[PDB]
């Protein structure tokens, strides 16, 4: 299958999934001449985010992130559609080089990103069913950073060792999502865009939040060693980092933001 | 018939010319984490460059940048075979978006990025055998910022309007090539890397200069308007804009640099 790296990395992606080679290619780098205000970009309501105490929540590694899986009664109010959430995810770097976040600003990557998928669950029954369709899914990123040791995240990071290797899977009990979200959600960069891996659909509406969280620099370099790519029992095991894509060529389009200050 | 942009654009090379998505490739973000010190670097002296005012070189639109052919009498002194000169080109943006260089420096692009490009005489008979055989390319590389005007590059820029369509060639009275390199030669970035458009061969040695040189504003307007990749009766013509690649994951690659600091 795909990878970040070798003969099946990003580069040769549009051989099997050709939408990799389209329009509307995340990710991007923000920079100042493509940023425009919008004063239409209100804050988006985050309705359903504290889990239940009582209930699990599926973690997974599937060989290119470490995924938690998330109830489709959690949901993004505020969009033309009501987008319910599917999952969440990251990306990082590698320690060293620990830069490995998918959005840069002004050319600069943060230590890694967070991903939290929704889909347009108006339109479309499922994630997998809305994927590639038109208005399909609604991602909001989390620009991380290091700095302060984060309890937040560290309720996802402490299950980390239950995931060591692809295929297997724990059970993270719900907490409130709302806290791995930065200060100000208000303050946003907003633009069309697509999947940043494979199949690469032109079919999401980014949300990328303007001011970063921190995590601890154990924190942090415990994301970037806990977890391979491959299985097991793989004679050849690979270590799961630097998984993020380069930066697309984004030319005659804009980037709005919901703050001008 | 690959491009810059589109769906024949860099994310497509690879179906066709399957270096696109092999190891080594450039261009690459120079930043600190993979850098390191080589005091072995020491100055390439350039021999030959002053090209004689009264012979001509040929200049030749080849659908995907302009080149200037170079004698083979012209050549580097310093590397571990004699590199004799072919040609050289340059990469650049587009009027509304001057940013076109092909490596960047700590997450910036540079306005544009020339390339003067040599090949292992010592082991072969011209370029086109050593740039599929490993180190068989050494290639210098000058960023280029928006600043002053520059009349050493106006001595490629001013033939430009006479080679805008694929396929027409201009002759180029003889200058001093060496004129077109920054300050402090001494400094500079290496790295073993590829060639930046199909057929990605990884047979280059990799110089870039730390100093960049300067063009003026409107010699950068002439040149992001004078060329069209496509040949003079085509009824769909595309113009040579954007011509550069994004840079590429560099990870357990390390850029060395005759300069500490
Ligand atoms: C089918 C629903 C989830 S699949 C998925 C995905 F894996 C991502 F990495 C992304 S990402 N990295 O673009 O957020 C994504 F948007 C997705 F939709
Ligand atoms: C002998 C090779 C001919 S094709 C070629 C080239 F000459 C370059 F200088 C480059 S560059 N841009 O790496 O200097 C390149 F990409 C090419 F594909
Ligand atoms: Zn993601
Ligand atoms: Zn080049």
């Amino acid at each position: 299958k795909w990878t970040y790296f070798g003969p099946d990395g990003e580069n040769s992606w549009s051989k099997k999934y050709p939408s990799c080679g389209g329009l509307l290619q995340s990710p991007i780098d923000l920079h100042s001449d493509i940023l425009q205000y919008d004063a239409s970009l209100t804050p988006l309501e985050f309705q359903g985010y504290n889990l239940s105490a009582n209930k699990q929540f599926l973690l997974t590694n599937n060989g290119h992130s470490v995924k938690l899986n998330l109830p489709s009664d959690m949901h993004i109010q505020g969009l033309q559609s009501r987008y319910s959430a599917t999952q969440l995810h990251l990306h990082w770097g590698n320690p060293n080089d620990p830069h490995g976040s998918e959005h840069t600003v002004s050319g600069q990557h943060f230590a890694a990103e967070l991903h939290i998928v929704h889909y347009n669950s108006d339109l479309y029954p499922d994630a997998s069913t809305a994927s590639n369709k038109s208005e399909g899914l609604a991602v909001l990123a989390v620009l991380i950073e290091m700095g302060s040791f984060n309890p937040s995240y560290d309720k996802i990071f402490s299950h980390l060792q239950h995931v060591k290797y692809k295929g297997q899977e724990a059970f993270v009990p719900g907490f409130n999502i709302e806290e791995l979200l930065p200060e100000r959600t208000a303050e946003y960069y907003r633009y069309r865009g697509s999947l940043t891996t494979p199949p690469c659909n032109p079919t999401v509406l980014w949300t990328v939040f303007r001011n970063p969280v921190q995590i601890s620099q154990e924190q942090l370099l415990a994301l970037e060693t806990a977890l391979y790519c491959t299985h097991m029992d793989d004679p050849s095991p690979r270590e799961m980092i630097n998984n993020f894509r380069q930066v697309q060529k984004f030319d005659e389009r804009l980037v709005y933001t919901s703050f001008s200050q």
